[PDB]
């Protein structure tokens, strides 16, 4: 039922709707372009018909509120929002190379240098978020978008929350994140540490080629996370394996903090590419010297 | 994509598909009738296109396996199943008066006698299930169907499980039941007691007109159940209020067992109608003497 042109009274700007990119939650995303400046964007379009309950509205509202307040090289740029009477429209930075999920589907396990490269950017993005007292709470591969340079941009703040005062422990998380931290499952209160947990799973998945706690039943997976049941393959280098372990610990107080991470031996003693070639979307790089 | 006639090779029987009744989970339900004996049935029709994963298949399979093994006045009769290459078909006892959910929407709080009447039947149905080592695990209003006589028939065994040996504690429940017991949320293992818990909520809802632990966020509701946060209105009779309390306790070992229930003062000292008039679908009964 979505209009072909998206008009924002108050900004003046108009947007031609273009190609579908996908659908997550109540949203559909489209390439759109500022009919004037011809600049291209990702547009996230939620029908108000799925927002009849105040609780669902507040969530949509809270996502815009958090996302709007953020600007950083490795966070998906927020360029505005508006609504007509049937839709909410959110205009976001377009990432022309999809997400780490599609990369991982095509390459499974990456080379260490690739993993250093992406994890660094994920971590810088997340250092920014924690610095601003935002927990993302659903960092996973399909939320980690890639622009035309294969730079990471964290996106989808629909489960993100704001830490409102020191020592606050979030008691609930309304949603079912992918790489979900143990203290969320055991409802003991959670904070910034759940993100470091998710990055631990991401690091495992990037290095190993599969998620750490996969099973066929989601409820078994939860159980595994609860008991910290996972094993790191023997071929994963020990420095890398060490860092995975540090992050994937049941005790949130035990895990490194987002700022500790880039000082880990894993980064500081390994080669970190300055940039990757597009070939690496499909072909493992050998990082040859000349 | 569903055929207009449902044919079961092996039984011979054919069924004309008829009116939609509703849709829960992967299923759609239709009135159907044995094209020969003209007998009418409820048909539950699941598309194999939503059953591609082995885990989803096993659940469908487990529901038929449990439901098929059951016969009782207050359980929805199982009359067979079959499949073609695109659908599973399950032929069930038709309940022409929908469920306690539609009754509750129309009447909110019932009179005590009505509540005794329905709870008795729910309990007899459930005594049968426990006798056969089946936990239902999602007893709620929309699962409690009513035939043309306003007799209760427990239905939907899609979260039901079989207790395989004495003292077994089910560790997981793959699904999100409505009136969900605390020990399921705190993953401590659960057994027959979760059903008595659900009947406690049903009793509260039938007497009070709203569920005991309602909030606007499901995750807040869980939290409330976890801490046993609910209050019984002062006008609910004390005997009734007592029985609600006995059933809605955090400690599963503390709650009555399905067989203790009908001996409770709530039943044995109150008037229990032998039957209700259809008027009570819409009009509160006064149970006058002549
Ligand atoms: C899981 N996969 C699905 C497909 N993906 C995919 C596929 C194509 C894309 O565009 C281009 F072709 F230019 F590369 C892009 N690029 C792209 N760029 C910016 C955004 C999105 N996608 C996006 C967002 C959300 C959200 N929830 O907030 N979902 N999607 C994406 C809609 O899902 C936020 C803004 C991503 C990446 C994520
Ligand atoms: C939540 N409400 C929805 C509407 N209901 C409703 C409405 C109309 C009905 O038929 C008649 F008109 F004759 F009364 C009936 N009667 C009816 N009778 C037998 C069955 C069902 N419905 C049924 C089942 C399931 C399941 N999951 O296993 N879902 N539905 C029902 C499909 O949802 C199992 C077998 C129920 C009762 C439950
Ligand atoms: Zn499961
Ligand atoms: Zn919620």
């Amino acid at each position: 039922e979505i209009p072909e042109v998206l008009v924002d009274p108050r900004s003046r700007r108009r947007y031609v709707r273009g190609r579908f990119l996908g659908k997550g939650g109540f949203a559909k995303c489209f390439e759109i372009s500022d009919a004037d400046t011809k600049e291209v964007f990702a547009g996230k379009i939620v029908p108000k018909s799925l927002l009849l309950k105040p609780h669902q509205r507040e969530k949509m509202s809270m996502e815009i509120s958090i996302h709007r307040s953020l600007a950083h090289q490795h966070v998906v740029g927020f360029h505005g929002f508006f609504e007509d009477n049937d839709f909410v429209f959110v205009v976001l930075e377009l990432c022309r190379r999809r997400s780490l999920l599609e990369l991982h589907k095509r390459r499974k396990a990456l080379t260490e240098p690739e993993a250093r490269y992406y994890l660094r950017q994920i971590v810088l993005g997340c250092q920014y978020l924690h610095r601003n007292r935002v927990i993302h709470r659903d960092l996973k591969l399909g939320n980690l978008f890639l622009n035309e340079d294969l730079e990471v941009k964290i996106g989808d703040f629909g489960l993100a929350t704001k830490v409102e005062y020191d020592g606050e422990r979030k008691k609930t998380l309304c949603g079912t994140p992918n790489y979900i931290a143990p203290e969320v499952l055991s409802k003991k209160g959670h904070s910034f540490e759940v993100d470091v947990w998710s990055i631990g799973c991401i690091m495992y998945t990037l290095l190993v080629g599969k998620p750490p706690f996969e099973t066929s039943c989601l409820k078994e997976t939860y159980l595994r996370i609860k008991k910290n049941e996972y094993s790191i393959p023997k071929h994963i280098n020990p420095v890398a394996a060490s860092l995975i372990q540090k992050m994937l610990q049941t005790d949130p107080t035990a895990r490194p903090t987002i700022n500790e991470l880039l000082n880990d031996e894993f980064f500081t003693s390994g080669y970190i590419p300055a940039r990757l070639p597009i070939t690496c979307l499909t072909i493992p790089p050998r990082f040859s010297i000349a």
